[PDB]
């Protein structure tokens, strides 16, 4: 079949017999070998070459052999799988640099790699390296300029992916290498949006640390807002101590954040629940609307009103718990 040669060539490429591969190559013709490493191959729905799984899987022997002796394009692209998923438009160098394999990445930058490559998705190899959180990769990677300011097909920067996948070093790292804060993602959202729902104390105070804008996402929420509505109490406070947000706006969060302890399954917690929500009734000579109760739902119960009134729940479990689900009905829909 003379493809069937081709298999064996991916074969010993794919597990780093350098051994191996080596000796198929040699005492082959120059229109055999640009073919042999050329052959895009479908390992079940896979399809890549020699180079790509070889850097897909870290194996530098191989990899530095087919760079050097018999010279092969460092713009191959393929589509490889990575946690079951098929990513598209991936070249050698967005593998290495996903898989975490430096060593890789460093000879495939060596014989002149291009870092800025953007796969189907338009993921540079420096997004892959910074969703995977190999600080090395990433400093490397930029230091051989790779731009930062590229996104996603959705505009989702290399900052936040890191800002959501809690990589708070390479988070720091881009914000001292002057990644933009206050890019927006299609769906409205900052990195801060994205850290404050994951919690990422570590970076929320990197990114106010940089000037972070408090930004409204694509759902009218404020990082302050996602992050109570995620739950995430700790983000809150922190949050809180830059005013910035009327009293309105701490107040929501407060209720938001108060609600979202009876209303989340995995932190639930009725006593923090009567806290953020005794807390948020604020006064002076001024106050802050209740709705109708639902039809049937929440047990046709009206949201608290005076101080006095909510005072009287802090000690009845069920009704506090159908207190949050009303607050939270009240600022969602
Ligand atoms: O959602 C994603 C994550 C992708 C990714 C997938 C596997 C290994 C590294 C990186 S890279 C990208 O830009 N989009």
């Amino acid at each position: 079949h003379m493809e069937g040669l081709a298999g064996y060539v991916y074969k010993a490429a794919s597990e780093g017999k350098v051994l191996t591969l080596a000796a198929l190559l040699l005492n082959r013709s120059e229109s055999d070998i640009r073919y042999l490493l050329g052959y895009v191959s479908q390992q079940g729905g896979q399809r890549s070459t020699p180079l790509i799984i070889a850097a897909r899987n870290g194996h530098a022997k191989v990899v530095r052999l087919l760079l050097e002796h018999y010279r092969v394009q460092t713009q191959q692209t393929g589509t490889v799988r990575f946690d079951g998923y098929v990513i598209d438009g991936a070249t050698a160098l967005w593998c290495a640099a996903g898989a975490g394999h430096f060593e890789v990445v460093k000879l495939l930058v060596s014989h002149g790699a291009n870092v800025n490559h953007t796969t189907v998705t338009n993921s540079t190899p420096l997004r892959a390296a910074c969703f995977d959180g190999r600080l090395d990769i990433v400093k490397y990677l930029v230091e051989n300029n790779a731009n930062i300011s590229i996104a996603n097909k959705y505009d989702n920067t290399c900052l936040m992916i890191a800002a959501y996948k809690g990589h708070t070093d390479v988070v720091r790292y881009l914000l001292e290498q002057r990644a933009d804060p206050n890019a927006k993602a299609h769906c409205g959202a900052t990195a801060l949006h994205f850290a404050a729902e994951a919690g990422h104390i570590d970076i929320v105070k990197e990114l106010i640390k940089w000037r972070a804008a408090i930004v409204v996402n694509g759902h009218g929420m404020t990082p302050l807002k996602v992050a109570a509505e995620s739950c995430k109490a700790d983000v809150v406070e922190l949050l809180l101590s830059h005013a910035d947000c009327d009293r309105r706006s701490r107040i929501e969060a407060l209720e938001l954040l108060g609600a979202s302890f009876a209303n989340d399954r995995e932190n639930y917690d009725i006593i923090k629940t009567y806290h953020y929500l005794y807390l948020a009734m604020l006064e002076r000579f001024q106050d802050g609307k209740e709705v109708l109760p639902p039809i049937h739902a929440y047990g046709n119960r009206t949201e608290c009103r005076n101080p006095q009134e909510l005072e009287s729940i802090r000690q009845d479990r069920d009704a506090l718990h159908m207190e949050g689900l009303i607050v939270r009905e009240r600022i969602l829909g």
